[PDB]
Parts: C-alpha cells; sequence; structure tokens
C-alpha cells in the first residue's frame, strides 16, 4: 500500500538489469568462439597506459579488448552485483571510436548518475524508472569523442547519498575482497567493477567521499578534483540548486597513472566548448611530471573519526617512507574540523531540512543501507531542536548533527555560505603559513560491514571536510590490514563513544587481508599536483 | 536620530579635505623642480606608450606619478571624484618591482577595493573610521607588477545604485556635463578616467556598476566572468549571496589598456595569493586574433526602449562590423523579462532585504537611492499586497514588488538551480547560431542627477549578463547629436510606468555625451570579448589605437 507503483519499478528495473546481463553473455560467448587462441589474462593484466598504446599501435584490437573486459566485467558481476545497465549502444561506438583519441579502444565505467542516452539514470529511486535520458551527458560526450567505450552503468546506493551501495530496485553491491563487505560509495559499483578487473578505467562523484569511499574500500585509486574543474552538465541528480558544498565528479582506476591520462583525456577543448561554464584550464603535464622535493602537511588523526589501527599504521608508514625519499613531513591538520563538519557540512547539505531531499522518497521505500536518515531529516525541526537540546550534554556531536539539518531562511544561507567561504580562506591562510605543497591524511577504512555506513555517519570526516573546502583529494592504496591491525581493533573506543563510534568497532571487524588507502589532498586546482603527490605514494608504498 | 551620520560626514569630509591638500603639496613640489616638463604630451600618452617609456627609462616613474596626481587634483575639483589620497604610494613608487608588468602606472581604486590604513565606507556611516587592515588582493598583485595604486574614488551609498552620490562623501558628476550622473556604482573612476587623471583603474559589478560609468563618462570598462579575478578583501555590503555574482575589472580609455591590466592581473602572485581563482593565464593569441567573427546582435532588448542616440550607436557599430567582413546574426536571449524580474532580482533579494538594510541603520538614506531602502523595508504582505493591486496597469513594477519578498533556503535552491538552467539554456541558444561573441545596446547617455535611482528597469542591458555571468564590456563609439536629442521627445518606453517617464526625462539635454555598445562573450572568455572590444574600438574611433 503506498508501494505498487514502486514494486512495479523494482520489477522492470531488475528484468531490464537480468536482460542487460544475458545480452552481455551472449555477446562475450560469440566473440570467444571466433578468438579462443587470445590470451585474455595476458590483455586484462596490462596496465591502462599499455593497453592505450597497445590500442593506438595496433598491436591490439579494439574488438579485442572490449569482449574480453566485457566478458570479465560480466563474471566480476555474478559476486558482486555491481552493473544494472549494459550500455547496448557501445558495440557501434566501439568501431566509431576516434582513432587518434587518447583513450582510443579503452573500455570505460560509468556510475549510473552520468546520463547515457536511452537508458535510465534511476539512482535506485521509484521516480526515476522508465525515465531514459534524451542524451549522454557532457563527459560521457568527450570521453566518446576521445575514442573511449563507455561500457556499462553501475549501482550506486538509492539517492547516492550514502557511502554503501544498496537500492530497492538493482538491490545491493558487494566488496569483492569480501561479500559481507560493502564496497563503499556512492559509486560502489565503480569500486568493485575496477576492483576486481573488470574495468580499467571509470567516472565517479563525489559530495561528501563517494569516490574516494569505494576507491579505498576497493583497493583501487580515485581522484576528486575541485567542483568546477570537470563539468557536470548532464549528470543526474537528486537535489537541484545546493551549491554550498558542490558535488565534483572524477576518475577511478587501478593506479594513479590512469586517473591522469583520464584528467588529461577529458580537459580537453571539446569539453570547453559543450560546457562553457567550466573553466578551460588545460591539464599541466609539467606539473604532474615533476619530480621536486615536496612540503607534505600531514595528520595522524583529525580528532573526529578516531583512525583504525590499519588505518593509522598506514598514515605513520607512508609519511616515513616519504621523508626517506627526500621529502619534509609537517605536522597539520586544519582549524575547526568539527565546525566544517557539524555546521558547514551538514547545514549547507541540508539547508532546507531536507525536504527537497525528501521528495525523492516520496510512494518509494526506504533501502536498508541508509540507515535513519530518512526518519531523521523527516522529523519536524522544533523537534530535531528538542531532541538536539536533550542530547547536548551527553551526545553532542549527535546534537549538533540534528541541530544543522533544520530548515532555515535564504537570509540564514547567506550568511551560512559566506561562513564557508571565509573558512577556505582560513585554511588556506593556515596551509600558506606553513608553506605546503600538499597534505597527507588518514583514509576511512579498511571496509566497514554490510549496511553499517549508514549507521557511521561520524566516519565521514576525513572526506567531507575537502568537499567543504572543495580542495582537490584522492586517495591512493597504501597496505592491507594485518591480524595486528586487527586484534588492535578490538581495543578501539573513539572520541565520543556515541552510536557512530560503538557501530564503526563492529562493523570493521574481521578484515585481515582488506586494502587501506591514505589520502593526498592540494589546493583547489592543483589537480595535477595532487596526482603528482599520489604517484609518488604509489611509487613507495607500492614498488 | 542622526547625530551619528552626521559626526561620520563631518569626519569623512575633512580626511577628503585634509588628502586633497597632501596631494596639492605634493604636487606643487615636483612642478618646481620640474618646469620644462611637458605634462601634457606625457598625460595623452595612450597607456601602453606610457608604459613602454616606463620600462625604457625615458619617463621616470616620479614624473608619471605627480604629473597623473596632479590631473586628478585639477579634475576632481568639478567631478568630486576622489575620496582619499592613498599616502603610502610614494613609498611604493620607489620599491616598485622594475620589470613588472604595469612598473610606475599609476592606478585608481573604487572605494570598496581595501587598501591598508584607509576606510572603505561604501557611503555608510557605519563603515566610517574603521580602516583596512591589508591590500585586498587585486591591490596587492597591481603593486607586485609595478603599479601604483594612489586614489580611492567614490561610490553611490551602500554601491546598489547605478549614480554616485553618498552622504559622507557627496556627489560625484559627469566631467561633460555637471548636470548629469558619471554612472556608477563605480562612478568616481568614471569620471576621473573620463577627464584624463588616471590612464587604469578598477570597478565592480554586480548589476552594470563597472559598464554604466565607463559608458556614462565615454570611457572603456570589463567585467569579466565573475571568478576570472579576485574578490579577496573587496568590500561589500551583503555577504553569502551566490546567485547573482559580483565581479572586478578594468576600466581606461582604450580596449588595450584592459588587455594590459588583464594580463598583468593573470599571474602567478594572483594566483597563488587566491588559490580559490582558476589559474587561466592571458591568452595573448585568442585576445589577437583577426579571423571574422560571428557576432549576434540586437537594437533592443525589448524591455528598456533604447534614446535614439543608443540604437544609432548599435546601428552604426553593427554596420562597420559588416563591412568589415563580419557576419552579424540577430540573437536575443530567451525570457529576458524573467531573467531580470525574477532571477535577478529574487536573486539580489532573496532575503526581502534584510542583510542589505541593516546596513542603513541610524544613517541617512541618500536621494540617488530613490525610494529602494523605503521599499525593501515594506513587510513582505504589503509588498505581495501593492504588487496585486499594481499588476493590471504596471506588471513590471509589480514583478519588482513580488520578487523582492523573503523566501526559505527551499527557495533559493529552487531559484539557484533555475539560475544554472537558464545560463545553459542561453548557452545552448548562442552555440545553436555558432556565435563567436554578442553585440547589444548600452546604457546611453548619462541619465540625470538624481534619475538612476528611478529608473531601475534601464539596468536591463547590464543586469542580463550578471545573472548569465558572461564577460561583457563596453567602448564608446559615438556622441548625441542635436538631431538624437531632439528624438527623444518621442520617447515613450514599452511600459509608461514610473521607470519608463523618469528614463524619458533623465536622457534629455544630452547633446554631445558619449554612447558606447556592450560587447558579451562565453563564460571564461575575456579575451575572445576583449578582441570583439578592440574591433569595435577601431572601426569606429579608429584614432583611440594605431
Ligand atoms: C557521495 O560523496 C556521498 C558520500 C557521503 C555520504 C553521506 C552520508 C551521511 C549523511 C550526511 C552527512 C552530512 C555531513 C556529516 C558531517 C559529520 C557529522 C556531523 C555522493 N556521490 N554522489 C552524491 C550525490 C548526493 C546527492 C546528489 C548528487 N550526488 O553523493
Ligand atoms: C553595481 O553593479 C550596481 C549597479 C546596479 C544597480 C541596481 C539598482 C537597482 C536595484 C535593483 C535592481 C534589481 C534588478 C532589476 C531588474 C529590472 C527590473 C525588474 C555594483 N557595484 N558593486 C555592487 C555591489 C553591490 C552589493 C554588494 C557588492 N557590490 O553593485
Ligand atoms: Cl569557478
Amino acid at each position: 500500500t503506498g508501494r505498487q507503483k514502486a514494486r512495479g519499478a523494482a520489477t522492470r528495473a531488475r528484468q531490464k538489469q537480468r536482460a542487460s546481463l544475458e545480452t552481455m553473455d551472449k555477446a562475450v560467448q560469440r566473440f570467444r568462439l571466433q578468438n579462443p587462441d587470445l590470451d585474455s589474462e595476458a590483455l586484462l593484466t596490462l596496465p591502462l597506459l599499455q593497453l592505450v598504446q597497445k590500442l593506438q599501435s595496433g598491436e591490439l584490437s579494439p574488438e579485442a579488448v572490449f569482449f574480453t573486459y566485457l566478458g570479465k566485467a560480466w563474471e566480476v558481476n555474478k559476486g558482486t552485483n555491481c552493473v544494472t545497465s549494459y550500455l547496448t549502444d557501445c558495440e557501434t561506438q566501439l568501431s566509431q571510436a576516434p582513432r587518434q583519441g587518447l583513450l582510443y579502444g579503452v573500455p570505460v565505467s560509468l556510475k549510473e548518475c552520468f546520463s547515457y542516452k536511452g537508458h535510465d539514470s534511476t539512482l535506485g529511486l521509484s521516480l526515476n524508472e522508465g525515465m531514459p535520458s534524451e542524451s549522454d551527458c557532457v563527459v560521457v560526450q568527450v570521453l566518446k569523442l576521445q575514442g573511449a567505450v563507455p561500457f556499462v552503468h553501475t549501482n550506486v546506493p538509492q539517492s547516492m547519498f550514502s557511502y554503501d551501495c544498496s537500492n530497492p530496485l538493482f538491490g545491493q553491491t558487494m566488496n569483492p575482497w569480501k561479500s559481507s563487505k560493502s564496497p563503499g560509495g556512492s559509486s560502489g559499483g565503480e569500486g568493485a567493477l575496477i576492483g576486481s578487473g573488470g574495468s580499467p578505467l571509470g567516472l565517479g562523484t563525489d559530495i561528501g567521499g563517494s569516490i574516494r569511499f569505494p576507491s579505498a574500500f576497493c583497493g583501487i585509486c580515485g581522484l576528486k578534483p575541485t567542483g568546477n574543474r570537470l563539468s557536470k552538465s548532464g549528470l543526474k541528480g537528486c537535489v537541484y540548486g545546493q551549491t554550498a558544498v558542490q558535488l565534483s565528479l572524477g576518475p577511478m582506476a587501478r593506479d594513479v597513472e590512469s586517473l591522469a591520462l583520464c584528467l588529461k583525456a577529458l580537459l580537453c577543448e571539446h569539453l570547453f566548448t559543450l560546457d562553457p561554464t567550466v573553466p578551460p584550464l588545460p591539464f599541466r603535464e609539467e606539473v604532474y611530471r615533476s619530480s621536486r622535493p615536496l612540503r607534505v602537511g600531514y595528520y595522524e588523526t583529525d580528532n573526529y573519526t578516531m583512525p583504525s589501527p590499519a588505518m593509522r599504521r598506514a598514515l605513520i608508514e607512508t609519511k616515513q617512507r616519504l621523508e626517506a625519499a627526500g621529502h619534509t613531513l609537517i605536522p597539520f591538520l586544519p582549524n575547526n574540523i568539527p565546525y566544517a563538519l557539524e555546521v558547514l557540512s551538514t547545514g549547507g547539505l541540508f539547508s532546507d531540512g531536507g525536504r527537497s531531499f525528501l521528495q525523492n522518497f516520496k510512494g518509494d521505500f526506504v533501502d536498508p543501507c541508509l540507515g535513519d536518515l530518512i526518519l531523521i531529516l523527516r522529523l519536524p525541526s522544533w523537534f530535531k531542536r528538542l531532541l538536539s537540546l536533550l542530547l547536548k550534554p551527553l551526545f553532542p556531536r549527535l546534537a549538533a548533527f540534528l541541530n544543522n539539518m533544520r530548515p532555515r531562511s535564504a537570509e540564514k544561507l547567506w550568511k551560512l555560505q559566506h561562513e564557508i567561504e571565509m573558512y577556505r580562506q582560513s585554511v588556506i591562510a593556515q596551509w600558506k603559513a606553513m608553506n605546503l605543497d600538499v597534505l597527507l591524511t588518514p583514509m576511512l577504512g579498511p571496509a566497514l560491514d554490510l549496511n553499517t555506513p549508514g549507521r557511521a555517519t561520524g566516519a565521514v570526516s576525513y572526506t567531507m571536510l575537502y568537499n567543504c573546502l572543495d580542495f582537490p583529494a584522492g586517495v591512493v592504496p597504501v597496505t592491507t590490514v594485518t591480524a595486528e591491525d586487527d586484534a588492535q581493533m578490538e581495543l578501539y573506543k573513539g572520541y565520543f563513544g556515541d552510536i557512530w563510534d560503538i557501530i564503526l568497532k563492529k562493523a570493521m571487524k574481521n578484515s585481515v587481508g582488506l586494502p587501506v588507502a591514505v589520502q593526498c589532498v592540494a589546493l583547489p586546482w592543483q589537480e595535477e599536483l595532487c596526482l603528482r603527490f599520489m604517484r609518488e605514494v604509489e611509487q613507495l608504498m607500492t614498488p
């Protein structure tokens, strides 16, 4: 009752998914029958830059690469449920891919919100089912103009406002390293696909960590650029006109060099003419390729989310190896992180009390992976306030969250917007006072159990800071959880001892062997330097 | 209850008085040591040539500085454009980095550009005696490029006006005719540069405030895309409003000066001092291109009826561009009335004017602001009542009153998304016609003093490109003839409401006054916009360049 439309949308969606996967399988079986002697292990394990080179030279055909990757994608989906839709168009695009394109012949996976002609971008929401996109979004257009072959849409958590990966339409995506673990989110399908070898390169989006969480959780690299570095034209969203905390799109891949290639390919005249609102900043190769010693700011904890033992070791070990390689490591923590998270970020994202966002869920199921977010956002402003005052003496983090997700006037939004602006300049001034080039931080990990990211909201602290600040931030895998890391987690307390701390301890249990990352940060518009730094970390920690 | 406002006015005026005297003493001292200097020759050199002679050593920085300072002082007598002498600039003149791209060039500053030790009053008593503690970012960059910022220039009270009077420093007059407005909000720059007292200046623009004074005073100005330059350290009176973005940019006697200024500002100094600005270098080759252009144009926006002079300016410019081999294509951005009445008005007054109005608590309201303060104070329910009453007869006025009401953050999100969609819709329109640039009328000629505040509708030509956030500049192309002026008797406006009636009267008695056109390009295309401005300037006034 009130879910008949919702149930119909799920039924039709699951059938579209089933039919896409069947279509993929038949295409693959057909190719393999014609090409039984093809070494697919050789092809799949090629680093993207090498694959690109052999495609450009003609040593590998676009068909060989496409169908080999398609088969692997179909196979890894069995254990992960990361693919929602096969972009059927892509065999004709495969044979029309511009030949001198920088991504010529390269299969690329897309987060479901990247609009693709003839396909739904459901976001797991019933209201977006049977609403196929009338055209490719700008970044998909540019990928195609650079010779890339977008081949799949990958799963997201319902609404994308989550760092887990389940919705009522396509269901739950699972981490390929351990099926009881979350692949992270909201680009969770991308993390799981790329992380199991089913795609050499993908695109995701990030408003609170959604490129960096699935990258870290699935053992892959990811970059969230400055928000307006790449075009968001034609991206499917669910809140419109919230500009306090901007969304950013960026690459995900198996190595840092893939991120740089993808950025280089996207930052071309095609993109700049298709979307004039994006500043025409070409990829500065000389900055990316530079090898000068760096002043590297670093912290082991943000004093908000206690790092897991694995997180702290990964950070410390990276710091140490950077110092051994000639870099100057400088203790640095951005000022007033509780403010940035509780007031600026929470208030920016929910200035209207959650009302606009909540329109999406009307008549829909609420996926269990979203926790109580929808229930909480729905509370009357006065009750958010009362409950906040009652909780403040015991659980001030919870109290501050509740108080700052209440509706407000446009006058108060201006005030908040100016505070975000002044806070950005404050941290820039702090950074300049220490003469930093870059900043090295912990990254959330290892992967949390399925359906717990929605109950561990405080753990977005490490990522969300750089959305608030709108700094480029990316993640690099540096280590895996040891027996000792995992045993030490038994003693994890957290700084607050509220429900978010309590859950995280349990959610990270049984994590031996799982990948753990560090986060690399630079100033606004310094994507190339941020990537240069990520490259250094990758050279030192996975040589 | 105005004891506080009167005291601020008394103090402000003594500071201005003292600044002007310090200038006079400095100028007389220099002149007695340099009786043979050909100041006229120096003052009439185009900025490019002035810069070359400074860089070569042919002209000394002191000769250029004290000669322009003398002129600024002289021309202030009839204009009241200068509020403050930036006294430390003589030590800056002696420390000017020698290879700076603006080495030795005196630069005038709109009063809102924070300068260490000096107020940025904005004409408001509450900001009087509250001196800035550091130079704003663009002032630091100008100084790192060897430039000598030398004066603060007058603005209308609060800057939310295209006239130029405040209760503290008084009224700035147009140098072409003293009964006329110099425009604004950067009116002091318009008046100072337009009478020869500065080779280069900086202004700001949220609804035309670079372009109005440039057109009214017969000089060139550019309003770039909002975030092309750093707004760090700019004094404003409303903060956090991002729907209709503020922009800053150069004003000068020729287009080439605007290009040099941009080139000097878009350097590593700026990009490192404000990392929030995309580090887009000035693309010389784009500015210098001589390829034919696809030029969209309109002779009227169907909102503000152009003066006979505005319309002749546009048509003559259009015909010379056609004769120079460019393709002139009719083009009008869609839904202008909606862009102005809903998006622009709603964007500037999303909070009903409350944040803005705090600035006037305890202050005199300058007559040049018209009835804006009185109207913004009206209760939201009364604005709504009056809107419904006026709608049948005066739909523009009704729309204005309706869209200046306070709203929720939810409704502001909706408006902000509508601004975004609108920008993409005009972009789609532009690409569908494969335009390079767009030629539009520019409001001219100068309105009588104290009438801009009563002719709000006339911001339509300029305000549209703040809404869209496109680079837009203006170039003087002609002057009002007796024929043009007589034709004002046949001017009715499209609506016949007070705005039309005030504008008709206000644009009369303007023979000999300068009239401009507006030049527009897509976001981040300042170089192409300047390329096009350069082309208009050369075809219409070929002696402003070689
Ligand atoms: C991802 O970046 C989303 C990852 C963040 C998930 C946040 C879930 C918790 C909910 C709110 C947090 C508010 C701040 C908390 C501060 C600390 C406690 C006080 C992503 N990717 N795409 C999108 C997205 C979302 C909505 C529209 C479009 N895209 O989010
Ligand atoms: C200048 O750009 C100000 C010039 C514009 C003056 C506007 C005066 C009229 C008031 C409102 C107009 C709203 C839209 C009308 C649409 C047509 C009728 C429906 C300038 N320079 N600086 C600033 C400024 C202002 C505030 C803060 C910072 N800077 O404005
Ligand atoms: Cl920007």
